[PDB]
């Protein structure tokens, strides 16, 4: 499936788009990391439930640095992104 995530607290300019694309190749997940003006991370992910679930274990954590203080999740059928990037 996809998760929409939306990464809430000190999550910007800490390395966090970086961060979320080392974990999500190593889990072979597709998809992308956005900054959103309003302060938020974005995290488009595309794979199977069980590694969205340990994709979620990093995005709770985040890097040195981060304070990540909320996950918002939402979940809906894979679109078949190729890839993971950063925006
Ligand atoms: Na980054
Ligand atoms: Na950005």
């Amino acid at each position: 499936m996809r998760l929409t995530a939306l990464v809430s607290g000190h999550v910007q300019g800490v390395g966090y788009r970086l961060f979320v694309q080392r974990y999500a190749r190593d889990l072979g997940l597709h998809g992308y990391a956005e900054n959103l003006s309003d302060g938020k991370v974005e995290v488009i992910a595309e794979g199977d439930e069980d590694a969205l679930n340990r994709l979620l274990h990093w995005l709770r954590r985040g890097p040195p640095h981060a304070r990540v203080q909320a996950v918002d999740t939402q979940y809906s059928e894979e679109t078949g992104l190729r890839e993971f990037h950063i925006y």
